[PDB]
């Protein structure tokens, strides 16, 4: 293996997308956004995306140039078209507007349509939990995951982020899919030669699974706790598309397009001042709770196994097998 | 076995505002709450339906939840509402600030609601349904009492803590889900010890945090287990923090009722958040919610969120709310008939 520094990653990451079309301004978004995670650990998110980002890019069918479109539609609402561009360049784009308006009027939406996330979400709610705001988002994803109930797939595996200060650490943050497991991890576990706990999948037939080659061959995932989180699929599709405008995640399909990976729906993202209007302090609150979950006895909350790698790569650099880096290098 | 009977639900409504006021509650939570109640009886929501007025009255006779009591509504922002519920129901306190907050989200685009201090005791889709019939999207949190184990830790602190949702669809009824962040909802592990069964597995553990499925286990010192594993505690949480950390409200391990025997309301809080789905929209939220409605029928799921109780509600409306003859007999006697 070898190791590369935080910002290291960053740089080299931009320069890959700046070589493969994207505008300078995206590069930077991304980069910023695939080594964070790299540097928390999030695995199925980091550099393992990469090729998927630039196969993506190839063909079109993702605009690594896109130039967001930003509504200002309400005193607490706001639009952003994404106009076929990557997600997150959408939510900088539109993220000084929304905070304004959640501060000033106490709660704020941010609703972006027709965009790519081909990322974690915590990048996207972290931010404000770190401002003292709260944050909520939903992103559907691509068709994959079977109703509870249902015979056939419709629902993407389609995560739900949230984000809250805390007075004495950082932020209190969580972000799952709502399938019983991510797809990036499925194919992680094929390439591994790993199988699957019971209740992640079915094969092309509709017949349980623990292979993952099964699953990704015709088959499909489950949603996680039954029809709890498929009702909880359900409104993601709703929220992160049905109100944006955005494509359900069964609403396109990569036919056309050699190599294309990234869902193309929306993102919903709702913005909370805690102590709008309070006669009290949220980050107080927010500490005792983790105080109390110290004292049952819960050492790993949310975020906690993240925050620890990311101390250890800001410390000691980011583990990175040497194969890969030299693979990052060649392609910047 | 027990004979059975039917009442209409405007009877079962009446007969519950007469128990309430008789028992001293102001006549506006008597209306809010009789409705409530009966609305949940009417949609097979047995286990906040009927089943929850002892609770209710010996809530109220100990003095633990004030059944008069008055809300407080506080326009702190443009789409921003609070509500202190002054230590009485929720139900009295979202009713209290329902138009404001319409108001607020229609013009703004989206409007919160942060009640405090308010006993919610009852189904949270009653709570948002409203809204989605007028067009609007809501999503509602309330944090209960102290009776799940949080992943990975060895002793309760979470309260059942659900978390509701509900949409406009073009093409029907509202599209509303419901759902306990904890594997079975307290009420529903009442009523097996009640009715002296057993609860499925891996629900719930003992006072040594060892599995069971004996309902009397659980309510006796034991726990309940988060759905979903560590996705469904890490909502809880979520729950906890939104429903009292933002509200002023207690989490669900801030209040003691050892001083009001009979005492079975969370004296927490509670957060709806409402949307205009179509606040500058060049398309139609509810167009596109029926289309989901319409894949979903297609991809084979027959049972939509909210479809049983609509189908409930149907067959109460038609032939009236089946009620166990014992119990209408004591909701009479309670109502001084
Ligand atoms: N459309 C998209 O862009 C999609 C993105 N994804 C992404 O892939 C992801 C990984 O998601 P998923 O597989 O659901 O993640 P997990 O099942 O690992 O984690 C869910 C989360 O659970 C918390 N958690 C995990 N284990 C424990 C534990 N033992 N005790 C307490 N808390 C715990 C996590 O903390 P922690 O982070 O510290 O480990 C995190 O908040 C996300 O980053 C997601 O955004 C998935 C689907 C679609
Ligand atoms: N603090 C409080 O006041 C608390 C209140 N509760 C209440 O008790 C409750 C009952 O909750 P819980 O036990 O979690 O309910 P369930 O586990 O029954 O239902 C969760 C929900 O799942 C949907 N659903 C259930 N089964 C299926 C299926 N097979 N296919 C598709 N969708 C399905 C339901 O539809 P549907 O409604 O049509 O049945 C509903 O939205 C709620 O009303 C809740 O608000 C619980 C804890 C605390
Ligand atoms: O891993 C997933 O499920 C996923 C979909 C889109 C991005 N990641
Ligand atoms: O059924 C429950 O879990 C519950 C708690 C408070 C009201 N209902």
């Amino acid at each position: 293996t070898q190791t590369v520094s935080y910002p290291q990653l960053i740089d080299l990451l931009r320069r890959i997308f700046v070589v493969h079309g994207t505008s300078p301004e995206v590069a930077d978004v991304l980069a910023e956004n695939c080594a964070s995670a790299q540097r928390d650990g999030s695995h199925s998110h980091g550099i393992f995306r990469i090729p998927g980002y630039l196969s993506s890019l190839a063909s079109g069918w993702v605009d690594g140039k896109a130039v967001p479109v930003v509504e200002d539609v309400g005193a607490a609402f706001v639009r952003v078209d994404a106009c076929n561009g990557f997600a997150q360049p959408a939510l900088a784009a539109a993220r000084s507007l929304l905070i304004d308006k959640a501060r000033s009027a106490g709660v704020a939406i941010l609703a972006i349509r027709g965009s790519h996330h081909f990322a974690a979400l915590w990048p996207d709610v972290e931010p404000f939990a770190e401002q003292g705001l709260v944050a909520l988002s939903m992103v559907n994803s691509m068709t994959c995951v079977v109703p509870h109930g249902a015979r056939q797939p419709l629902f993407g595996t389609n995560p739900i982020a949230f984000g809250a200060p805390r007075a004495g650490g950082e932020p209190i943050v969580f972000d799952l899919a709502t399938s019983a497991i991510a797809h990036g991890d499925v194919q992680i576990a094929a390439r591994e030669g790993r199988l699957l706990p019971a209740g992640m999948g079915v094969d092309r037939d509709g017949l349980p699974t623990q292979e993952p080659r099964a699953i990704l061959d015709g088959g499909a995932l489950l949603p996680f706790g039954g029809h709890k989180g498929s009702a909880l699929s359900m409104m993601v599709e709703l929220l992160a598309a049905g109100l944006t405008g955005g494509n359900f995640s069964f609403e396109f399909d990569w036919s056309k397009h050699p190599g294309a990976q990234t869902p193309w729906t929306g993102q919903l993202l709702i913005v909370i001042d805690p102590d709008k209007g309070a006669g009290q302090h949220f980050a107080q609150r927010s500490e005792e709770l983790v105080r109390q979950l110290h004292g049952v006895g819960q050492e790993r909350l949310p975020g906690d196994r993240r925050y620890l790698e990311r101390a250890r790569s800001m410390a000691h650099g980011i583990v990175i097998a040497q194969a890969d880096l030299e693979r990052l290098q060649e392609l910047a």
